[PDB]
Parts: structure tokens; C-alpha cells; sequence
């Protein structure tokens, strides 16, 4: 088929020439114009017609958040976001996934060789998947307080972290403890659990080594750790884990799955998400088979329907759910399971 047809919009002359090295690379995609800041960029969107748009985020002169917004308003088209690792690319990132960029890549050290061919092979690797994305509060009343042994666990990819915030936005502050791994970079995650917070009436935060999982509280697995469950006598736990990625994923959806299917097993229910390639596939097999329910995010609602996929055909998924689903059909599988307090 023809080539990917690419915009780039970043403020530096030569990550503009970077850019168009990186994409023209590689034989499926090339780019079609470039652009230094919102305004040349609007008129190459019209003349040049790009499937998928690159933004940097830190542009000095303007705004680029409500060009974004202006754009997912008035031409939706799928973005990806290019951030530098620090808390004010963090912050700038989580918003404009809010206002409809579907991902993002931080940009390593392109100095050092290596770099750049990862770099080079992620950019790739989210353009391929953008160009075939699909673009996208009441809280649950009487939700009973369960026994401390029910938990919930959720992976996501690209999408995710909007799913998530419409996953747990509606939560009331009774529902059982989540664990959540989100493919994200180290210092993201603890933005993006902040973010969660202030939206939330749960308690959102970032998974501590060692702490006591908690009901009403969700823990987002960092950024640059495994997030697993463990079983701490009597009590659950909250271990991070430094081993390496497992098929370049660190957190990675399957080692929470499989922790908690262990420490956990009937007393839980697990959710798949969107997102690209198939973490969490094989967890959530595990997951299945001891006794826990398991429910997987349509395609329909999906950004990317790749890691639900994955997860069904793997045979471990026992219900697929419209993503505006989710928390009511969550919320009622655990209480099932929840004999009477009263
Ligand atoms: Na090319
Ligand atoms: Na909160």
C-alpha cells in the first residue's frame, strides 16, 4: 500500500531534519512537510493532507496545547506527542492526551548512536500504529465496601491513559483496591497518578515498595519498576520489582497479572485494555485459569485493539466490554463474589 503520509511539528530546526531522516528511513511512511510552530503547520495540514502528525510540546512563542485542542475539534487526526523527560514535558503530555493525542515518545540522548536508533525504530513503531488508530461523571452509587482480600487489576497501552480515567473517574471511594500497569516512561507515571487524583474520589497514587494495598485505592505501577502483588503474611502488598523487561516491557502487564492471579486467584477480576502488541495476553491466562473473571475492552471503544486481541485469543478472557462498560461491570463481578456483611 502507499506510504504513511507524516507532519512534523517541532520548534528545533534540527530535530526537523532528525525527524525526516527518522521517518523517511523507513519504506512504509515518509514525511510530507515540516513545520516549526501551529500556524505554518495549519496550512500544511491542508495542503499536504498528513495521516499522522507529530507535535513537540515545548513550543516558546505560542501555544500548542490549544492548537491541539483546535484541531481534535475542528480536523481530528491521529497525533503523537514528542516530550522530553522532565516533570513540565509530563505535565504538558497527560493534558494534551486529554484534549485527543492517542501517544507520546520521550526523546532519549540522540548524541549517543544507540539512542537514536531506538528512537528511530519508536517513532516507527507509533506511526505505524497511528496511522490505523481509532480516535476517541457519574459516580456508581451503593457500591458496598468488600473484604480487603477483593482487587482489581488493569493493563493498558496506547489509549490508556484516558480508558483509565474513564475506568476509574465514576469509582466510589467503597470499591476494592486496583492495581494498574500502564506502559509509561519512570517520572510519568507519578504525573499521571496525580492527575488521576484530583479526578478521582479515590485515592490514585503511585505503587510504593512495600506499602499495604488498600480499598479505595488504585496503585499505578512506575514507570521504570514491575508492579506486582504480594502476600505480606496476612495482608497485601505492594512489590515493585527491578528485574528486567519481559519482551521490552518494564511494568509490564503480565507479571501483574500472574502476581495477582497467585496471591490473589479467585478473589479477583482482571481487565485488558487498549494498546499496541500483547502484554498482558498471556498474565491474563494465567489470571483465567485460577478462577479469577476477566473482562477485555472492545474494539469498538478501543484506540488500538492489539492487547484485547491478544488477550482473547490467548483464550483467557471471559467477557468483552464496551470501554463505558467497564467500571459497572467490574464493580458487580467483585461484589458477586462478596457474601453478606450486613
Ligand atoms: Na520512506
Ligand atoms: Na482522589
Amino acid at each position: 500500500m502507499s506510504k504513511i503520509r507524516v507532519l512534523c511539528v517541532d520548534d528545533s530546526a534540527l530535530m526537523r531534519q532528525i525527524m525526516t531522516e527518522i521517518i523517511n528511513s523507513h519504506p512504509d511512511m515518509e514525511v510530507v512537510a515540516t513545520a516549526p510552530d501551529p500556524l505554518v503547520a495549519r496550512d500544511l495540514i491542508k495542503k499536504f493532507n498528513p495521516q499522522v502528525l507529530t507535535l513537540d510540546v515545548e513550543m516558546p512563542r505560542m501555544d500548542g496545547l490549544d492548537f491541539l485542542e483546535k484541531l481534535m475539534r475542528l480536523r481530528p487526526m491521529p497525533v503523537v506527542m514528542v516530550s522530553s523527560l522532565t516533570g513540565k514535558g509530563s505535565e504538558i503530555t497527560l493534558r494534551a492526551l486529554e484534549l485527543g493525542a492517542i501517544d507520546f515518545v520521550t526523546k532519549p540522548q540522540l548524541g549517543i548512536r544507540e539512542g537514536m536508533l531506538a528512537y528511530s525504530e519508536l517513532i516507527a513503531e507509533k506511526i505505524r500504529m497511528a496511522a490505523k488508530a481509532r480516535l476517541p461523571t457519574k459516580i456508581i452509587q451503593h457500591m458496598p465496601l468488600l473484604s480487603s482480600e477483593k482487587l482489581i487489576a488493569i493493563g493498558a497501552s496506547t489509549g490508556g491513559t484516558e480508558a483509565i480515567r474513564h475506568v476509574l473517574q465514576p469509582l466510589p471511594p467503597t470499591s476494592p483496591a486496583l492495581l494498574i500497569t500502564q506502559h509509561m516512561p519512570p517520572g510519568f507515571t507519578k504525573s499521571f497518578a496525580e492527575r488521576l487524583n484530583k479526578l478521582c474520589q479515590i485515592t490514585v497514587k503511585e505503587a510504593e515498595d512495600g506499602e499495604r494495598v488498600l480499598p479505595g485505592h488504585a496503585y499505578i505501577a512506575p514507570g521504570a519498576r514491575h508492579l506486582e502483588l504480594a502476600r505480606s503474611g496476612a495482608n497485601y502488598q505492594v512489590r515493585l520489582n527491578d528485574g528486567p523487561p519481559v519482551n521490552r516491557h518494564r511494568p509490564s502487564v503480565d507479571v501483574l497479572f500472574r502476581s495477582v492471579a497467585q496471591y490473589a486467584g479467585r478473589n479477583a477480576v482482571g481487565v485488558i485494555l487498549t494498546g499496541m502488541g500483547n502484554d498482558g495476553a498471556a498474565g491474563m491466562l494465567e489470571l483465567h485459569q485460577a478462577g479469577a473473571y476477566t473482562l477485555a475492552q472492545n474494539e469498538a471503544s478501543c484506540v488500538v485493539f492489539g492487547m484485547p486481541r491478544e488477550a482473547i485469543a490467548m483464550g483467557g478472557v471471559d467477557e468483552v466490554v464496551d470501554l463505558h462498560q467497564v467500571s459497572q461491570r467490574m464493580l458487580a463481578q467483585i461484589s458477586a463474589g462478596q457474601a453478606l456483611r450486613i
